[PDB]
């Protein structure tokens, strides 16, 4: 019945539908903690796509109905719901406890199977168990975030109910705290990491205080002016009202509106009734100037209103609009009597509050007055030269693209139909609105512009009425630049255009995100993997040809498509699918966009870590599916999250946080890789800088130049890299202010070092990836044959995650990587305390000392320390006997340049005494050399210790020992970083022993082949002469010796140059060879011993030939 | 030329064609060789276009390219006729900035 | 130049064809600016289409 | 600073001297194929003792100085035939040659 | 950059462009009596200034 429209009834067939099963099972179980029967909810996500949802009330009426079957299959099958829930269900349970006993229903596709009775208990409730239609839904996982995000809101409204949360789609390792530590775990024993495998997300929500505990939570983020929440509450003939409120020192009103625990985000009755009476007690307080107005006040308010009213009537777009005339009357009543008492018993409150309005009055005052001062100075108006409109004049028909001018504007204004359709190209960049306030907003270009095209105006003066575009569609990129703006955009709607989202005007592009390229068949799109894998089934079921490789497209950037291909797949209204954005949650989608857009780096870092991964499920309705102008929609809370995520992660990835196995990024990665595929080796003579640049560019890193010639240069200079992986010839600048010389100048080609982290790299030894353009491979990560991550360390600062691995000494992390090599089996405390004493701190290129050991201790046992650096100074006494402190070496990353300004700038300002002069002498002959004259007048041991207090002579290492594992951001402990290190060692030599076994029964196939044909060579050469074309002479040759077609195309691509007495000696010689080549790869396959021993050996080798002198000298104190 | 994106072969993106002109020829930034590219593509730059672009190449306004790693780029038979046997010893050459 | 008399009976010009090298955004912009300067008159406004 | 004549006639002038040089290029290619494909022709006639020659020849530095003694040829005709694959050896592929 | 020298008899100063060799003639030199004055920004032309 329902079935054959979802839509009237769930929403959508996807997302917003998926999630609004589960809201309509907590609703009538959340009923009951409203009526007073329900003190407990608890809430459980199951793997095989199930939700548990059981509470301790009074349970569903089991009784016999009056219509013959009982009262659990009338409000289970028939509708008024929960019945369009199993009516989209291939299975519903329900387990009643009523009249004191243990009923039991299974509900096969909708239908009732029997109502069993069970044994008997005095303890009431009910639990509702339903496994989600795979045919009918787009998707079945379900969002934790969502779910826990509308419970925390539903546990607030009910002050005695607690709310418990399981997540069962979680991986042991999987991070599922809220509130992820800054640091590594503790060392497990090898007890209690055994007890464990013979892990569920949870989270509990009880707020005794009710919506007092809601505005605290609202007010965590923003700074509340006064120390007092507002807490009053009204009783009514059939209606109940909750009020509470508090002031923040914030520019956006965060005032959030319920009836019955729904959130009436189009506000209504209530909430007109609040304002009202807002407004009259505040402006009667001020005791003579203009009255103040509703959005004055409201600024920086966070507010929650909770009616329960017992007939409820519903109006708007949605149904989230109270209607309930006598509710108005209701709740200005309560407001007047209850909001004059907390301003006459709180007056030291009440004075912050008033000028905080009046304040933002004298704010809107001067911007009316200073808008007025510009509107009156023959202006044609609109966007000219920006913005291209539309022929039509009607909003109705009338279609607005907000696209990024350097993503889709000069084909978004070719490609459309300029009849109905304008284009809006973002020209520069959208600032995030979350915590600005209107003058810094109306101060951005990109946002003035976006309100001129839609002619609304702005939150004071809004109006929907003026409204130009009945559809505002924003075509952002399917890239880290395309999901930012797309942040950005959703932040401004949400907080400045609400009513536009509510409507229903607001729009995101749905362009194809693949183009099967297809051999003679013209290309085809596909908007999901699955339409792809059907269109790629489907037309090689009809014939059709695709390369394996280059041959499938996936689109990153609308900017790749044709304006013809951009109207066809994405512009045309007759094909189109636009995804419509809807807000079902105000109150939700505020903490959400709160946590992600607002400056709590800790809840952010935390959102990030906890989402890194996609949820390991099994989406079943994504396995299995079954008008013109189409619209698909979806919610702020579900595209924003999504969004945000990929960003988030593009740039962790990116730039941010190295790979733990080779101590990458993807750009010295992408550099080392095309220098090492080009050619660029230690025995070979130096190429141009730009030809490695080139390489990388238009393979691997297709973006500026600068960035890609950073990567080099830094893996050049023997003051960036402990153990440098570019050998330059040229200048590549100073530890100060000197930059390299151009690209064009100087040379560049792979250390000896470098070539041991490409080492058998061409031997399938790691995981290898399409490029950018799909046409060939780039490797995952790379060998790293000896400890990169730890002995070059690593930086870079993205999203609240920050890195900061010092360098190492590689004779000692070796020492570290051969005890994990022998000790396998160690636990990790015995790991940790092993690998600490043979590697004793960081050893940095710039070399200097390290004061003290606590901070490498905390670092290494704890992933987190303070390693406190220091350079090295000597004493001069110059011909006339004057003294001068020479700056021999310096801490690490210190720049020479700056530190010799910040003296001389700290001097001529008198904060540093005794200094006469500073020089910078320093050569590659005399090593540094920063001469500090002194004062004859000075001491030189209080001149240097000034020198350590106030500059960077002496500066602290924060040591953050955060790396990408397995795809996820990870503080380690060092045992963690050199075991996964020894896994990915382990990797290599079993992938690398493989290839060559494969490569070797290959060769000795060939080989086989071409001595049965040196047997019998007089035959084998009058078989060819004697066939007319080169086919007979094939197939001749497979009949007369007893071979193959590969074999055959070995014989007949045989150069006549082979046929001598030392060349067939030659094959002969080499398939000999083979099978005891054979014999031994198989043997180290057989063998973890001789794998091991294969890690220890050629490390060793390396460490023989490249390890050197530790470079920092550990001291005391 | 050398790479071979001629017009009875695809697309290949504008990045390609600009890296193996900054790595062999023009050891320069990327902007300048991108810039070339996008004039010789553009319909309203160019009577007879020397390449053949698919993607966003701007407007004869203040439209710009899109991002190079996006755009794709191919010589165009007026292309190949500019240069018709190059390989045959037709023009002087001489060696490249690096020799 | 084209000649447009719409629904209304309001008069518009209609720029079909510009010289060589000038640029489409830069064209719009000056007629704007020159109009909210007076130096240019009898336009009321100028849309891309 | 030119006049359309100018323009037209140095235009005119470069387009004369590359065909000038294509067939300069075009001419030299030809008579370096032709003298490679005598050399073939000559191993064709004589099959039969050139394999012989190298089959019963030691090394390919002893197998080139027989093949130019044998054929009446030179380097890098005598290379041509040792570079020259099994396959070339069938019927068709002899008078592809020819 | 400077030098150890302080006669200017024996003291030479090399004038060069940062991006040139800003780096290279401040390690190659001999600090006793060679400095370096590295160019990091634009010359101005002095002729009709």
């Amino acid at each position: 019945a329902v079935r054959k429209r979802p839509g009237m009834y769930i929403g959508s067939t996807g997302e917003r539908g998926l999630h609004h099963l589960i809201w309509e099972v907590v609703d009538n179980a959340v009923d009951e903690a409203m009526a007073g029967y329900a003190t407990t909810v608890n809430v459980v996500l199951l793997e095989d796509g199930g939700v548990e949802v059981a509470d301790d009330g009074r349970g569903i009426p089991v009784a016999t109905h009056a219509s013959g079957i009982p009262t659990v299959d009338v409000v289970m099958t028939q509708l008024h719901g929960v019945s369009v829930v199993n009516a989209l269900s291939t299975r519903l349970e329900v387990e009643i406890k009523r009249d004191g006993y243990e009923w039991s229903q299974v509900y096969e596709k909708s239908e009732p199977l029997g109502l069993k009775q069970g044994a008997p208990t005095k303890k009431t409730g009910s639990t509702v168990r339903f496994w989600a239609d795979p045919a009918v839904f787009e998707t079945t996982e379900y969002d934790f975030e969502t779910v826990a995000r509308r419970l925390q809101e539903m546990a607030f409204l009910n002050k005695g109910l607690t709310i418990n949360l399981t997540d069962e789609r979680v991986t042991q390792d999987e991070v599922v705290d809220e509130v992820v530590s800054d640091v590594a775990e503790a060392p497990k024993s090898a007890s209690e990491r055994a007890a464990e495998s013979t892990k569920v997300k949870s989270r509990t929500f009880h707020y005794p205080g009710g919506l007092v505990d809601f505005v605290k939570h609202i007010n965590r983020t923003k700074n509340a002016i006064h120390s007092s929440i507002v807490d009053f509450s009204g009783k009514g003939t059939g209606h109940e009202v909750e009020i509470a409120m508090q002031w923040n020192a914030g520019y956006s009103e965060s005032v959030h509106t319920f009836a019955n625990t729904i959130n009436t985000h189009e506000g209504g009755t209530h909430e007109e009734g609040f304002r009202s009476a807002l407004t009259s007690v505040v402006n009667k307080y001020a005791k003579k100037d203009p009255n103040l107005t509703g959005d004055d006040i409201r600024e920086g308010l966070a507010a929650v209103i909770s009616v329960k009213v017992s007939e409820p009537q519903f109006e708007g777009q949605t149904k989230t609009k109270l209607g309930n005339t006598e509710v108005k009357s209701f709740v200005q009543k309560v407001c007047n009597e209850q909001l004059t008492h907390w301003f006459e018993a709180n007056p030291t409150d009440a004075k912050v509050v008033v000028n905080k309005a009046v304040s933002s009055a004298q704010a809107r005052i001067a911007a009316r007055k200073a808008r007025e001062l510009v509107r009156r100075k023959t202006d044609i108006g609109g966007l000219p030269g920006k913005l291209a409109d539309c022929r039509s004049t009607d909003p109705r028909k009338s279609e607005l693209y907000v696209v990024e001018g350097d993503s889709a504007g000069g084909s978004a204004k070719s490609g459309r139909d300029s009849m109905f359709q304008a284009i809006l190209p973002l020209r520069g960049k959208i600032i995030n609105v979350e915590k600005a306030r209107i003058d810094r907003v109306l101060k951005n270009t990109e946002v003035q512009a976006i309100i001129t095209a839609l002619g609304t105006g702005i939150h004071d003066e809004f109006d929907i009425g003026k409204l130009r575009y009945h559809k505002i569609v924003l075509m952002a990129d399917a890239d880290v630049d395309g999901q930012h703006i797309s942040t950005l955009l959703l932040t401004l709607l949400f907080r400045f255009m609400r009513p536009l989202i509510e409507n229903g005007h607001v729009f995101l592009a749905q362009p194809p995100l693949y183009k099967l390229k297809w051999q003679r068949s013209d290309p085809e799109f596909a908007y999901s993997d699955r339409e792809r894998d059907g269109l790629l089934e489907a037309g090689l079921k009809a014939g059709k040809k695709i390369n394996k490789e280059d041959g499938i497209q996936r689109y990153k950037g609308l900017g790749e498509m044709d304006a013809k291909e951009l109207w066809e797949t994405t512009m045309d209204p007759s094909v189109r699918v636009l995804r419509q954005v809807t807000l079902d949650d105000a109150a939700a989608a505020d903490e959400l966009f709160s946590i992600l857009m607002g400056e709590d780096v800790d809840a952010r870092r935390s959102f990030i870590t906890r989402n890194a991964k996609d949820v390991r499920f099994l989406d079943v309705g994504d396995l299995t599916d079954t008008s013109l102008d189409r619209i698909e929609p979806v919610d702020i809370e579900q595209e924003m999250q999504r969004s945000y995520i990929d960003y988030a992660m593009s740039v962790i990835v990116g730039r941010a946080l190295p790979e733990v196995r080779d101590g990458l990024k993807p750009v010295h990665r992408r550099v080392l890789y095309a220098m090492f595929d080009s050619g660029f080796r230690p025995d070979r003579s130096h190429a141009k800088s730009a030809r490695s640049v080139a390489e990388t560019m238009g393979n691997y890193h297709p973006h500026g130049d600068a960035s890609i010639y950073d990567s080099l240069v830094r893996m050049a200079q023997p003051w960036s890299l402990r153990y440098p992986l570019v050998d330059g010839q040229g200048n590549f600048g100073s530890p100060g202010n000197d930059p390299p010389a151009a690209m064009r100048y100087t040379e560049a080609r792979l250390t000896p070092l470098a070539m041991e982290m490409l080492r058998e790299i061409d031997e399938e030894t790691v995981d290898f990836i399409p490029n950018y353009d799909g046409r060939v491979q780039e490797p995952t990560v790379l060998p790293s044959r000896f400890p990169n991550l730890l002995a070059n360390g690593s930086g870079g600062i993205a999203v609240g995650m920050a890195t900061n691995i010092p360098p190492h000494n590689l004779r000692e992390l070796a020492d570290a990587v051969f005890w994990a090599l022998e000790n396998h089996d160690a636990d990790e405390e015995e790991t940790l305390a092993a690998v600490m004493g043979r590697v004793k701190g960081p050893d940095f290129p710039t070399a200097g000392l390290i004061v003290g050991s606590q901070g490498t201790a905390d670092a290494y046992k704890t992933g987190r320390g303070s390693i406190r650096m220091r350079g090295v100074v000597e004493v001069e006494e110059d011909s006339r006997g004057r003294t001068s402190l020479v700056i021999t070496e310096l801490p690490y990353q210190v720049n020479h340049d700056n530190f010799i300004t910040s003296i001389a700038e700290q001097v001529r300002d008198g904060k540093l005494a005794g200094i006469s002069n500073i020089e910078d002498q320093s050569s590659d002959r005399v090593g540094l050399r920063i001469v500090i004259e002194i004062k004859r007048d000075a001491v030189a041991k209080v001149v240097i210790n000034n020198l350590y207090k106030h500059t960077q002579l002496q500066t602290s290492f924060g040591a953050n020992m955060l790396a990408i594992v397995d795809g996820v951001p990870r503080t380690l402990r060092l045992d963690q970083l050199i075991r996964y290190y020894v896994d990915h060692q382990l990797d290599v030599i079993v992938r690398r022993t493989t290839y060559r076994l494969r490569k070797a029964n290959e060769r000795a196939h060939i080989l086989r082949g071409l001595v049965k044909a040196l047997d019998a060579l007089d035959e084998v050469i009058a078989l060819i002469r004697a066939s007319e074309t080169v086919d007979i002479a094939r197939a001749g040759l497979i009949e007369l010796l007893d071979i193959d077609e590969i074999q055959a195309q070995a014989i007949l691509d045989m150069q006549l140059r082979r046929l001598a007495a030392l060349e067939r000696q030659r094959i002969i010689d080499d398939l000999a060879k083979i099978e005891a080549e054979i014999a031994d790869l198989e043997d180290i396959l057989a063998k973890p011993e001789r794998q091991r021993g294969i890690v220890r050996d050629e490390l060793a080798e390396i460490v023989d030939r490249h390890g050197d002198d530790r470079r920092t000298r550990i001291i005391a104190a």
